[PDB]
């Protein structure tokens, strides 16, 4: 199964669960930065599913590991901006969080084995 391009339409698939999930809802968006004046100072690097999608759809991700690498972002700032590991967002997160990790493994794992049998000889 060496396609070398087949992540793409993988990730776009993943990324529609992801927006049917109810525990996608915080994450949809960009934080409101007049609601949360202080996101600013505890957050350097903001991230949501909808700037995922569009970065995707612009031909600006080379790989399913750069995807993977801005959405582990959002569930890591969800547990910096968290003050208690028993709140609603953060429990919302911990759950979209394994639902992403198991439907990624096999996007992340086809794409390495079509890249090494691209350079196989
Ligand atoms: O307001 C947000 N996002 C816009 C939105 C939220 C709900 C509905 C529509 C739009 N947040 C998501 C990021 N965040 C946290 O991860 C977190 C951890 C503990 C408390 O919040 C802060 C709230």
């Amino acid at each position: 199964s060496y396609d070398i391009q087949a992540w793409k339409k993988q990730c776009e698939e993943l990324l529609n669960l992801i927006f049917q999930c109810e525990d996608s809802e915080p994450f949809r968006q960009p934080v409101d930065l007049l609601e949360y004046p202080d996101y600013r100072d505890i957050i350097d690097t903001p991230m949501d599913f909808a700037t995922v999608r569009e970065t995707l759809e612009a031909g600006n991700y080379e790989s399913p590991m750069e995807l993977c690498k801005d959405v582990r972002l959002i569930f890591s700032n969800s547990k910096a901006y968290t003050p208690s590991k028993r709140s609603r967002i953060y429990s919302m997160s911990l759950r979209l969080s394994a639902f992403f990790e198991e439907h990624i493994s096999s996007v992340l794992s086809d794409y390495k084995s079509a890249l090494r049998f691209h350079k196989r000889n």
